[PDB]
């Protein structure tokens, strides 16, 4: 009967928060029997092994289905041919043909007509992908994209070298979508989808239709938008009977701003919330700031589900200080290698063991070296197993500016490891007792904060206590069933 689609921009292999708790919602709902799926709208050559490597690693439930925009329409195009588009490939060979050769490298080669003694292709092999970039008066005219030796994408420059025209080819070589793209800014104008021969305006004009032919208006249908950018493409729809809900994930004011302003995304969704079944929130503080700052009343506090499993059979007995995140600005890692400086030069035996990957991970790397923590502190990259790392941890680390609730400080709490965190909106409060499952420290008190890793990292009595408390505190307060039962009172009004 019920059945939910969870709309986010994309899925991949080395996503933070947002997706991990995507998938484990999924998990929920279909062990209540109700199909949950995930709906996409990016473009991706490569989705399928995407999606095989996801399920591999057991993030993705194997139940899980990816619905995806551009993969819906390239099956349907699959389907229209039996033999493989032969003239495609003859006509991209037919003008390397009568050329001279020039290799710079293994992969990369030039193409010049021995008539016209102009260069016509540049040809780039890279593992098993292929670009083949087409010249005419030595000016770029466009890119032949492969996976396998299979075309996927033709794209077309304009006199800036720019992409103005894409166009998308299916399994068999055949194009199913076309669309130019203002060079300026990058975003999609006109769409031509050739296989029901139906034009959109936009990406999102597209995307709406998308979601109108893949979800039935019934009042069992459940669209619940997880991206905030995505927001837009369930909002425009025409359903009428089929739900719609928002998830917010993060704090809705801007980052680093001192003014007060709101995020754009989050703003329109929050501003939206009476038009829609509901706006979701993790903690029950950000629903009373939005409350008494917005003139909206569908703002509901839902946690995120919580995976609990068996706690690690042992303690870790050695100074090992980890973080486990997607390395972005907001995490404050800058602040968390100040901490580990101050940690370092009162006991040199602590150990920091930081995981993931992200923009500011280089910036980090010389701070590391120019601060001398290059013994102590290891950038240690992405990991698909964080339940394995957690075990080698004596307790985690947030100096997190922003959250919606955070679920890597949740999840140390489940693996008995305590958590000192900095106490900002929303999340840590909710779920730390200071000096009782682990330690709130004050905003930007980087000192403060040092001294409590250093009391707990030299205390393996009061490491153990607080960890057990945690796991203790997690399990009592986010049960699977109230958080599920607060879906359905939502589902069922
Ligand atoms: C006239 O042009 C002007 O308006 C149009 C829209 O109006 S129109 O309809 O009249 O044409 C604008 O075009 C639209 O918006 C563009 C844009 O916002 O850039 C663009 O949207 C597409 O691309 C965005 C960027 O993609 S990215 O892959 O390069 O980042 C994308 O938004 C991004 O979403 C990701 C994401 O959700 O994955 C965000 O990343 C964040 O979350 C990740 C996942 O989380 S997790 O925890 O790991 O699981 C994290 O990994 C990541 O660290 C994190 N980044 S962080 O900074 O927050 O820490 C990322 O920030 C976003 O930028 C869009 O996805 S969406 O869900 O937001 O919609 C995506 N839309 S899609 O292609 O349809 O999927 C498009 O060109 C267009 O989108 S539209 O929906 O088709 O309309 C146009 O830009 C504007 N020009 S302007 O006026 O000059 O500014
Ligand atoms: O190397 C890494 C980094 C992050 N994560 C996961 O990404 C999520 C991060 O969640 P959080 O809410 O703490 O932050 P967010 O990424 O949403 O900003 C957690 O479930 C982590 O286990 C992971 O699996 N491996
Ligand atoms: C930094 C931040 O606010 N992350 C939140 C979010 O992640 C997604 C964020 O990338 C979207 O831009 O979502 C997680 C799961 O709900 C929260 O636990 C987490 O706090």
């Amino acid at each position: 009967m019920k059945k939910i689609f969870m709309m986010v921009h994309e899925l991949d292999v080395n996503k933070g928060g947002m997706t991990s708790s995507m998938f484990n919602r999924s998990k929920e709902f279909y062990d209540a029997d109700i199909p949950a799926d995930i709906v996409t709208f990016d473009y991706k050559g490569n989705y399928d092994e995407i999606i095989k490597a996801l399920k591999k690693q057991g993030k993705m439930d194997r139940r899980t289905k990816m619905y995806n925009v551009f993969e819906y329409f390239k099956q349907i195009s699959n389907n229209k041919h039996f033999k493989s588009n032969k003239l495609l490939y003859k006509h991209i060979s037919e003008r390397l043909k009568n050329t001279i050769e020039i290799e710079e490298s293994k992969g990369i080669s030039r193409y010049f007509d021995i008539t016209t003694r102009t260069y016509i292709a540049y040809i780039r092999k890279s593992k098993s992908e292929k670009v083949i970039d087409f010249f005419k008066d030595n000016k770029r005219i466009e890119r032949f994209s492969f996976i396998d030796n299979k075309v996927h994408m033709k794209e077309t420059f304009n006199v800036d070298n720019k992409v103005c025209y894409q166009v998308f080819y299916d399994e068999k070589g055949y194009p199913y979508i076309s669309r130019n793209i203002n060079a300026n800014n990058g975003a999609v104008g006109k769409t031509y989808v050739l296989v029901n021969k139906k034009e959109f305006k936009n990406n999102l004009a597209l995307c709406v239709y998308y979601l109108e032919k893949l979800i039935k208006d019934s009042k069992d249908s459940i669209m619940i938008c997880d991206g905030p950018g995505s927001f837009p493409k369930m909002f425009n729809t025409n359903h009428k009977n089929a739900q719609k809900y928002g998830v917010i994930h993060v704090n809705h004011h801007e980052n680093f701003d001192d003014t007060g302003a709101f995020k754009k995304s989050e703003k329109y969704i929050i501003e939206n919330a009476n038009k829609i079944n509901g706006v979701i929130v993790l903690t029950e503080a950000q629903r009373l700031d939005i409350l008494n700052q917005f003139d909206v009343e569908n703002i509901f506090t839902i946690s995120n589900f919580v995976k609990i499993h068996n706690a690690p059979k042992h303690f870790q007995t050695e100074k090992i200080v980890g973080h486990i995140s997607r390395m972005v600005p907001t995490k404050r890692i800058d602040l968390l290698i100040e901490v580990a400086e101050l940690v370092v030069k009162k006991d040199n035996a602590v150990k920091f063991h930081i995981y993931g990957e992200g923009s500011v991970k280089d910036k980090i790397a010389k701070m590391i070296e120019d601060k001398n923590l290059e013994r102590n502190v290891f950038l240690k990259g992405y990991t698909t197993t964080p339940q394995k790392c957690l075990e080698d941890f004596k307790l985690v680390v947030s100096t997190s500016q922003y959250e919606g609730q955070g679920l890597s400080m949740i999840e140390a709490m489940i693996s008995k490891r305590p958590v000192v965190a900095f106490d900002i909106k929303y999340g840590p409060s909710d779920f730390i007792e200071d000096n009782k499952n682990g330690y709130l420290i004050e905003n930007h008190n980087i000192n403060d904060m040092a001294d409590k890793i250093l009391q707990l990292v030299n205390n393996d009595v009061l490491a153990a206590e607080f960890g057990s408390k945690a796991r203790e505190n997690i399990i009592e307060k986010y049960s699977t069933e109230s958080i599920l039962e607060k879906w359905l009172n939502l589902f069922n009004s």
